[PDB]
Parts: structure tokens; C-alpha cells; sequence
């Protein structure tokens, strides 16, 4: 019955220490442009998509027809609701059905180096009953304890319907939430923290309720 955790809402990532630069030359896929405004360009066949790179809109042969610029264009689903999830504080659920592979929302926050987060863990996060952090890349981490978006309220499940994917978006790695399977309306979005989130030494009881639930968060 406790109120939701305060944070400052952001529209894009905040780079505190480092930049999550990827070593990429995005963008010379061998995609063919289709003809109808409603036959999308670059499908999974796309060579940028294959290596989780988004096309650039300046160089993509499909132009304004390419459907592989979801993160940079912020093509988030507009049907999320934060809600009281039993035994798991607050969570996020979709209000409309989603489909496997569908991009849902970007995970936002303060991008910090591994060590900066560790310091933060001792000076400020030692009395916390909730943990808001994803691994990004090479010792870098997206911290949403303070600044973030509604993706910070997404809970863990040992049998998840969603996953975090790391994409290079015009040279920078960003993390988005994507559907793993079809999900109907009202469904609580979940991903596996073990794989995606940063480990804390402090264990919490898992309540995901899967038959092979690990019993532990982390
Ligand atoms: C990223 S926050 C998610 C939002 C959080 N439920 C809240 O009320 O702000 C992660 C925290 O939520 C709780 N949590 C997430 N998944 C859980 C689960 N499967 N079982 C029990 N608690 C969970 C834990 O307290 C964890 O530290
Ligand atoms: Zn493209
Ligand atoms: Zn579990």
C-alpha cells in the first residue's frame, strides 16, 4: 500500500562519466525498398537488424519507409500503466495486446561507469528495498535510482514475457524492452534480472510464481 518511489523523469539517457560508444559504422544493409507506403522496409532479413544495429535515416535505402529505427524515433507503446502488483510493490502492465518481437519501451537513466555505481551503492543506496540498475556495456551501467522513466518499475520473473536488448543507435548503445511472446491485455511486463540487471549482494525473495522459480532475485 506504500506509495510509488520518487524519481526525476527523463526523455533520454544522462551521461555522467562515460559515453557508451559502440565501435560501429552503422548502415549499408542490402535491403530493397518496397513500393506501398504500408509495406515496411528492412524486415528481419535486414543486415543492420541482424547485428542489433538500427539503420540511419540519412543513409538507409528504404528512407522514411524503414521500420528499423524504433529506439531513435522513440516508437514506444502508448498503452502502459503502472499498477500495484501483489507482493512485488509497483509494476508495469500493458493495456493492449502485444506481439512477439514488438519493441515496447527504452530503459532510461544515468549512464555511469562501474566504479561510480559502486560508490553510489555505499554512500546512498545502502538503505534501499528496491534496486534500479541495468548492465549496459564494458563496465558501464544505467542507474535509474534517481532519474529514469516508467521502465524502472518493471518487475523480475524467472519465466519472463519480455527481454532487454542492447542496440547500437547511431554509434551509442541503448537498451530497449522487447516482447518475447504474444501477450494479451492487462498482462504484467517482466524480464529476467539475472541476465540484464546489475547484481547486488543483498538477496530478495522472488514472487514471480513460476513452477521453476529460482526463489531468489539476483
Ligand atoms: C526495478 S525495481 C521494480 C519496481 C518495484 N517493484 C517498485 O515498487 O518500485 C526492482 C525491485 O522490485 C521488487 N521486485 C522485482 N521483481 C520481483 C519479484 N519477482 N519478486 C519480488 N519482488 C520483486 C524488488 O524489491 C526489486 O528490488
Ligand atoms: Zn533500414
Ligand atoms: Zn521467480
Amino acid at each position: 500500500g506504500a506509495m510509488a518511489g520518487s524519481y526525476k523523469k527523463i526523455r533520454s539517457n544522462v551521461y555522467v562519466d562515460v559515453k557508451p560508444l559502440s565501435g560501429y559504422e552503422a548502415t549499408t544493409c542490402n535491403c530493397k525498398k518496397p513500393d506501398d507506403d504500408t509495406r515496411k522496409g528492412c524486415v528481419d532479413d535486414c543486415l543492420n537488424r541482424m547485428i542489433f544495429a538500427e539503420c540511419s535515416p540519412n543513409t538507409c535505402p528504404c528512407g522514411e519507409q524503414c521500420c528499423n529505427q524504433r529506439i531513435q524515433r522513440h516508437e514506444w507503446v502508448q498503452c502502459l500503466e503502472r499498477f500495484r502488483a501483489e507482493e512485488k510493490g509497483w509494476g508495469i502492465r500493458t493495456k493492449e495486446p502485444l506481439k512477439a518481437g514488438q519493441f515496447i519501451i527504452e530503459y532510461l537513466g544515468e549512464v555511469v561507469s562501474e566504479q561510480e555505481f559502486r560508490n553510489r551503492m555505499i554512500e546512498q543506496y545502502h538503505n534501499h528495498s528496491d534496486h534500479y540498475c541495468l548492465n549496459l556495456d564494458s563496465g558501464m551501467v544505467i542507474d535509474s535510482y534517481r532519474m529514469g522513466n516508467e521502465a524502472r518499475f518493471i518487475n523480475h520473473s524467472c519465466d519472463p514475457n519480455c527481454e532487454m536488448q542492447k542496440w547500437s543507435v547511431n554509434g551509442v548503445y541503448r537498451i530497449g524492452l522487447y516482447a518475447l511472446k504474444d501477450m494479451p491485455a492487462g498482462t504484467e511486463l517482466t524480464y529476467d534480472y539475472n541476465f540484464h540487471s546489475f547484481n547486488v549482494e543483498k538477496a530478495q525473495l522472488c514472487k514471480c510464481g513460476f513452477e521453476k522459480c529460482r526463489g531468489i532475485i539476483g
